[PDB]
């Protein structure tokens, strides 16, 4: 109502549930909107955010809709620390969920969590928004086990300077193509080489990418042109759509409808 843009979100109609999760740039709670909408409400941590920057990148993600895209409900940009309010989803980071062994996941699972993603990127790409930090840590997971992108274009507006280039710890070193360890090039191209360390991820139950390296070790290895290699779990069909991703030349690597395309096929025929 009064006071409130379409993007703004007045706090007073949240319930707050559970405490989901806490860690550097805030605190996560489960609650209601309106008693009866579930939701996600971030806290965001004061500090560690170019918070007006966001806010205005928030008007245009509102526009962003896709079913394995992770809703954006609103921002509440009254007070401190500021919410940012989306989609609930239910078990959680892919992350974490792919490494509980209980599941037992089969590969056709496991490949439906690749075509999940894989469609909120060609979305995406059809918008020309870069995620710009695909990973399996940034993906989360419904109650019906349906995977969806989450924190997309977030690392724009961080900032603590180890996440912010190549050299920080916090750089996500092992979903990055040469041509951003080497000079910093983002592109549709740098998001495709993520997906396929993601579909990795996927495939090998979590694993870190390159766990016996550290991460200047794995910049030395990818840019002599060496890869991850096959995921047990990966057949030799889903092992050629993930290795697509890493091509020296980014103009080689495939576009997010192309992969869409070669995971349908691997579908239909395994
Ligand atoms: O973490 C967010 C979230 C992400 C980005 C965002 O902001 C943006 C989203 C998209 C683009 C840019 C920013 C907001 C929110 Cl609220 C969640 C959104 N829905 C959720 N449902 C369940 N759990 C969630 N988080 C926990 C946190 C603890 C973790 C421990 O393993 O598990 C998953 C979230």
């Amino acid at each position: 109502g009064l006071g409130y843009g379409s993007w703004e979100i007045d706090p007073k109609d949240l319930t707050f549930l559970k405490e989901l999760g806490t860690g550097q740039f805030g605190v996560v709670k489960y609650g209601k909107w309106r008693g009866q909408y579930d939701v996600a409400i971030k806290m965001i941590k004061e500090g560690s955010m170019s918070e007006d920057e966001f806010i205005e990148e928030a008007k245009v993600m509102m526009n962003l809709s896709h079913e394995k895209l992770v809703q954006l409900y609103g921002v509440c940009t009254k007070q401190r620390p500021i919410f940012i309010i989306t989609e609930y989803m239910a078990n959680g980071c892919l992350l974490n969920y792919l490494r509980e062994m209980r599941h037992r996941f089969q590969t056709q699972q496991l490949l439906e969590m690749c075509k999940d993603v894989c469609e909120a990127m060609e979305y995406l790409e059809s918008k020309q928004f870069l995620h710009r930090d695909l990973a399996a840590r940034n993906c989360l997971v419904n109650d019906q086990g349906v995977v969806k992108v989450s924190d997309f274009g977030l690392s724009r507006y961080v900032l603590d300077d180890e996440y912010t280039s190549s050299v920080g710890s916090k750089f996500p070193v092992r979903w990055s193509p040469p041509e951003v360890l080497m000079y910093s090039k983002f592109s549709s191209k740098s998001d495709i080489w993520a997906f396929g360390v993601l579909m990795w991820e996927i495939y090998s139950l979590g694993k870190m990418p390159y766990e016996r390296f550290t991460n200047s070790e794995t910049a030395e290895h990818i840019a002599q042109g060496l890869r991850l290699y096959r995921p047990h779990l990966a057949s030799e069909k889903v092992y050629t759509i993930m290795y697509s991703c890493w091509h020296e030349k980014a103009d080689e690597r495939p576009t997010f409808k192309i992969l869409l395309s070669n995971i349908l096929d691997v579908m239909d025929e395994e």
